[PDB]
C-alpha cells in the first residue's frame, strides 16, 4: 500500500523515476498547501490502466476527497483527460522526468463560487503553486539528489517571501515579515533586496555570508534549493529556499521561514 509498493506492484518505471516520484511525495504537502486543494498521484501501467499510488490533503482549506484514492485502479476510457496527459474543480497536469511524462497529477478543489474569498496571502501561495506546477510538468521540481531533504523544514504558513529576478521581495507574508522582525529587522520586507535586508541580521559572519552567497547562486541560475539554520539577534530562524523556473528562465525564488526560537530550547 505505500508508493514503493504501488509503483513495484502496477509499474515497470526506471530506479531514476521511481526517485523522483518519491521526492515528489516528499515535497507536496507544500504544493497542497498553496494551492489550497487536494491532489492525487496517478501512473499509466501497461494494461493502460490508471492507479492512484499518492494522495496529500491541504492543511490550508478544507478538503473535497475525504476517502482514501490510494491504490484504487481505474480505466483510461473514465479519466479521458488523465489518460490523454501521460502522451469540485478538477485540473490535471504532467509530472515530467527525463524525457517521458512518468505521473499525473490531478488537482481537486472547491468550485470557484464558494472558497476561500482571496487575500494576498491566498493570491501569493496560488501564483507560487502554479509556478510548482509548471515545473513538476518541464520536470525541473524536484532535483538534487532524488529526497525530501528534511523532517523539520518549514510549512508555507510558517512564512512565505517571494523574490523576484533581482533579488527585490514582492510579496512576504505577515509570518515571514514576524519572523523577520524577531531577526532586528525594523523596517518592511516588500520592495527591498533580500541580501541587503537579511545580512545584517545574521549574527555569525561565516552564515551571513553562506546566506548571501546561496542568495546570490539563486538569483543566477546555478543554484540548487538550501535549508539553513541561522541565528540572527536572539532569534533562530529555518529557511528553505526554492528557485523558480518556467520554460528555460529564472522567475525568481520561494523562501519559506519559521520562527524557531522557541523550539530550539
Amino acid at each position: 500500500s505505500t508508493l514503493g509498493d504501488l509503483l513495484a506492484e502496477h509499474t515497470v518505471l526506471p530506479g531514476s523515476a521511481v526517485d523522483h516520484l518519491h521526492a515528489v511525495v516528499g515535497e507536496w504537502q507544500l504544493l497542497a498547501d498553496l494551492s489550497f486543494a487536494d491532489y492525487l498521484m496517478w501512473v499509466r501501467r501497461d494494461d493502460g490502466v490508471l492507479v492512484c499510488v499518492a494522495q496529500c490533503r491541504p492543511n490550508t482549506g478544507p478538503t473535497v476527497v475525504h476517502t482514501d484514492a490510494v491504490g484504487t485502479v481505474v480505466a483510461a476510457n473514465s479519466m479521458p483527460l488523465v489518460a490523454a496527459t501521460f502522451s469540485h474543480s478538477v485540473e490535471v497536469s504532467p509530472v515530467r522526468f527525463g524525457d517521458q511524462v512518468v505521473a499525473v497529477l490531478t488537482r481537486h478543489q472547491p468550485e470557484l463560487a464558494a472558497r476561500r474569498r482571496s487575500g494576498h496571502l491566498e493570491t501569493a501561495y496560488r501564483l507560487c503553486a502554479t509556478d510548482l506546477l509548471r515545473m513538476l510538468a518541464e520536470g525541473t521540481f524536484p532535483d538534487a539528489g532524488d529526497v525530501a531533504m528534511s523532517r523539520s523544514s518549514p510549512r508555507a504558513g510558517d512564512g512565505f517571501i517571494r523574490l523576484d529576478v533581482d533579488g527585490v521581495v514582492s510579496y512576504a507574508s505577515p509570518n515571514a515579515l514576524s519572523a523577520y522582525h524577531r531577526m532586528g529587522l525594523t523596517t518592511e520586507l516588500e520592495g527591498v533586496n533580500l541580501i541587503d535586508a537579511t545580512r545584517p541580521l545574521i549574527s555569525d559572519p561565516f552564515e551571513a555570508h553562506e546566506v548571501d552567497e546561496h542568495v546570490q547562486d539563486l538569483l543566477a541560475g546555478d543554484g540548487k534549493g538550501m535549508r539553513m539554520e541561522v541565528d540572527a539577534g536572539g532569534a533562530t530562524v529555518l529557511l528553505r529556499t526554492l528557485p523558480l523556473v518556467v520554460a528555460g528562465r529564472n522567475v525568481g525564488a520561494a523562501i519559506l521561514i519559521r520562527d524557531v526560537t522557541e523550539v530550539k530550547r
